[PDB]
DNA sequence: CGGCAGTACTG
DNA sequence: CAGTACT
DNA sequence: GCCG
């Protein structure tokens, strides 16, 4: 990154807007920061600032105040609430609205939350694992978690296919959680497995707490056996084989990669989700879907790229 | 002016 | 439904 | 915040 001296300061304001609930302004900052981190050379002119997609007049002005003065005075007017709102919204299950409500009610520390706040079931689990959930794990440990789920799944049906997606599949050295996708090539035997699979993982002691238990999605907490182990977040999705390619693409990410690709599809009158790539989709003047269109056959990830007119990218080049 | 991705849970 | 979460 |  040629522009750490710029992006380091803009990241502060981006995080401030985000925890205060100003999601679209934070998005614009997030995109500009990416754009700046991907420029070869230092940005050296307001004229050169507007040069870059994602950088407008306002952002170019901020970047020159930085280069001219080495500082951005807006940083000096960030609300004193922001560090506390960040502290609170790092509880899993608590977002901007809950953080702001706790702040208005007078809470300032996790001790205040522990002793006085009303917590949902999810948020109490988040708070108990507050430190662990902020830690990333070595990818070697993500491998061990993937293999634990796979062995429990294969015990029921040898045919079950299990793959760790997310940051793991994109090749990152550390992983925030493990994202495991499960399917069955026979198109049928993925059905109703969560019952037995989660109970198998729970009877082990591996699965320690459940956050979301849906028909297709599980989000929870696991811990490998032995000393020196931390609790780790584990996400599992079970999908029919016909949706494997789109589910794999979705679950491998990155999030910004997915959003960019789905935006591309929309410009082309198509729609991309974890279920399918569809064409001939009818939308209104607000970009909202009002006609469903037709599902396109996508037996592999490469087919999704091809149908969108894009060169294929391996998971490691999706790490946007 | 107004979209900025598309979807799944929880309560 | 609003809120939060996933990539 | 940016952009069509
Ligand atoms: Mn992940
Ligand atoms: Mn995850
Ligand atoms: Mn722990
Ligand atoms: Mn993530
Ligand atoms: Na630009
Ligand atoms: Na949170
Ligand atoms: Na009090």
């Amino acid at each position: 990154n040629h522009n750490l001296h710029i992006t380091e300061k803009l990241e502060v304001l981006a995080k401030a807007y985000s925890v205060q609930g100003d999601k679209w302004r934070a998005l614009g900052y997030a995109k500009a920061i990416n754009a700046l981190k991907s420029f070869h050379k230092p940005v050296t002119s307001y004229q050169e600032a507007c040069s870059i997609p994602g950088i407008g007049k306002r952002m170019a002005e901020k970047i020159i105040e930085i280069l001219e003065s080495g500082h951005l005075r807006k940083l000096d007017h960030i609300s004193e609430s922001v560090p506390v709102l960040e502290l609170f919204s790092n509880i899993w299950g608590a977002g901007t609205k809950t953080a702001q409500m706790w702040y208005q009610q007078g809470f300032r520390s996790l001790e205040d939350i522990r002793s006085q706040a009303s917590l949902t079931t999810q948020q109490a689990i988040g708070l108990k694992h507050y430190s662990d959930f902020l830690e990333r794990m070595p990818r070697e440990e993500a491998t061990e978690i993937e293999q634990t789920v796979q062995k429990a799944a294969q015990a029921f049906n040898s045919g079950l296919l299990c793959v760790a997606c997310g940051s793991y599949r994109r090749g990152k050295a550390t992983c925030g959680d493990v994202d495991v996708l499960i399917t069955h090539p026979d198109g049928r035997s993925h059905r109703g497995i969560f019952s037995r699979l989660l109970d198998s993982l729970r009877q082990e002691g591996f699965l320690t707490d459940d956050l979301v238990k849906g028909e297709t999605k599980y989000l929870g907490v696991c811990r490998l056996p032995g000393p020196g182990r931390r609790h780790r977040r584990l996400d599992i999705i079970v999908v029919p084989y016909s949706e494997f390619a789109c589910a794999l693409l979705y679950f491998t990410g990155s999030a910004h990669f997915n959003r960019s690709m789905r935006a591309l599809a929309k410009t082309k009158g198509m729609s991309l989700s974890e279920h399918a790539l569809s064409t001939a989709v009818v939308r209104n003047t607000h970009g909202a879907k009002v006609g469903p269109g037709r599902v396109l056959p996508t037996p592999t990830e490469k087919d999704v790229f091809r149908l969108l007119g894009l060169p294929y990218r391996e998971p490691a080049e999706r790490d946007w």
